[PDB]
């Protein structure tokens, strides 16, 4: 914190407020939720009185796949932001106590690809993929959340420390430069928490994995009992050690074992219960 740094914040944030066509305010638990005259949809907003990254970078952009996040400004010293809400929760209340299918999950699986497919080209990483940070619509529908780690990258390298030690890349923690390719073994721990519940060396204090992350093979899965050989290949391709030959986004949407997503309706019993 300082008002220095907070400089270079305003300026990049719309002024006045919200509060001139929205209104109907609730604290829900996240803060607040209103109402547009306009036409009566609500949104859920996250006050507050590095983070640079959020603001700036993904205030130029906007998937249906992403939260979308409408507009920014602040009383004195505290930031509104007006941000899209959804009621569905997010993929660990599911993946932690049933089984998923191939279906369900081949559709989280390429959800979850085409934001990674336009942030990417657009140059941005998201550097947290991982279940915790995929929310659903009621309805069923799939996008990507919390950009609280991301970063802009002549500049086509990173290394910076950031994450969560469990899904992070060997590149990353073994501070070799990396790419968004870090992006891609995210997506594929997060596979084997779709298939077997959760990411490997769960079991372990962080650190010393970050060391078993370091020094092992690619992970395994100890379901495989009922894994079509499809979801192995896919799979196989993304959990690959050497960096370069690792699979890319635009590779993995033309891969077969995403012929089994299912629609919006086919994920929402899951939810359901």
């Amino acid at each position: 914190s300082h008002e220095q740094f907070r400089a270079a914040l305003q300026l990049v944030v719309d002024p006045g407020d919200p509060r001139s066509y929205l209104d109907n305010f609730i604290k829900i638990g996240i803060v607040c939720i209103a109402t547009v005259r306009s036409s009566g949809k609500l949104v859920a907003v996250k006050k507050m009185d590095l983070l640079f990254n959020e603001v700036v970078i993904m205030r130029d952009y906007q998937h249906e796949n992403v939260v979308e996040m409408y507009n920014s400004y602040l009383v004195g010293d505290e930031l509104w932001v007006v941000m899209e809400f959804l009621e569905g929760g997010a993929l660990t209340d599911i993946v932690t106590h049933t089984r998923m299918n191939e279906e369900q999950i081949a559709a989280v699986c390429l959800a979850v690809l085409q934001a990674l497919s336009v942030l990417h080209a657009q140059g941005v990483i998201h550097r947290d993929i991982k279940s915790d940070s995929i929310l659903l619509t009621h309805d069923g529908r799939v996008k990507l959340s919390d950009f609280g780690f991301c970063a802009q990258v002549e500049v086509p390298r990173r290394k910076s420390l950031v994450g969560t030690p469990y899904w992070m890349a060997p590149e990353l923690i073994s501070r070799l430069p990396y790419g968004p390719e870090v992006d891609i073994w995210s997506l594929g721990i997060m596979v084997i928490e779709m298939v077997d519940g959760e990411p490997p060396y769960f079991n372990e204090p962080p650190l010393k994995a970050m060391k078993m992350i370091r020094d092992n093979l690619p992970p395994r899965l100890k379901n495989l009992h009922k894994v079509s050989p499809s979801l192995k290949g896919f799979l196989d391709r993304l959990l690959v050690r050497d960096p370069a030959q690792r699979a890319t986004a635009a590779e993995l949407l033309k891969h077969p074992f995403l012929a089994k997503a299912g629609p919006p309706a086919s994920i929402v019993p899951l939810m359901r219960q």
